[PDB]
């Protein structure tokens, strides 16, 4: 039952070199996690806009990013989706890095687009000790 708090997730992704990863700040990555999953490592959504399922803290779809069975999968991260439901987000970060490499950047995550892209996040982590 791993559920993160903003500042905890931040210190975490800040130690995985995410701050500025692909030109994206640390606040953006977190902001993304807050609205995609509410910082829940076990968050699940089985009726995505597509039709598959979104897994974990970053809600990685199973049609493009991880492998399952319900349907085929490019499984571009070469890892089973269930891994994204366990409490060590070490392997979810590695796959979220692959995602931002695609043409649409962090817009791959609709929630980040809805409540993060157009917002002023200069103080989003101000209360955090990093
Ligand atoms: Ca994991």
């Amino acid at each position: 039952s791993k559920i993160f708090s903003k500042c905890e997730l931040a210190r975490k992704l800040k130690s995985m070199g995410m701050d500025g990863f692909h030109g994206y700040s640390l606040a953006n990555w977190v902001c993304m996690a807050e609205y995609e999953s509410n910082f829940n490592t076990q968050a699940f959504n089985g009726r995505n806009s597509n039709g598959s399922s979104d897994y974990g803290i970053f809600q990685l779809n199973s049609k493009w990013w991880c492998k399952s069975n319900s349907h085929s999968s490019a499984n571009a991260c070469n890892i089973m989706c269930s891994k994204f439901l366990d409490d060590n987000i070490d392997d979810d970060i590695a796959c979220a890095k692959r995602v931002v490499k695609d043409p649409n950047g962090m817009s791959a995550w609709v929630a980040w687009v809805k409540h993060c892209k157009g917002k002023d996040l200069s103080k989003y982590l101000a209360s955090c000790n990093l």
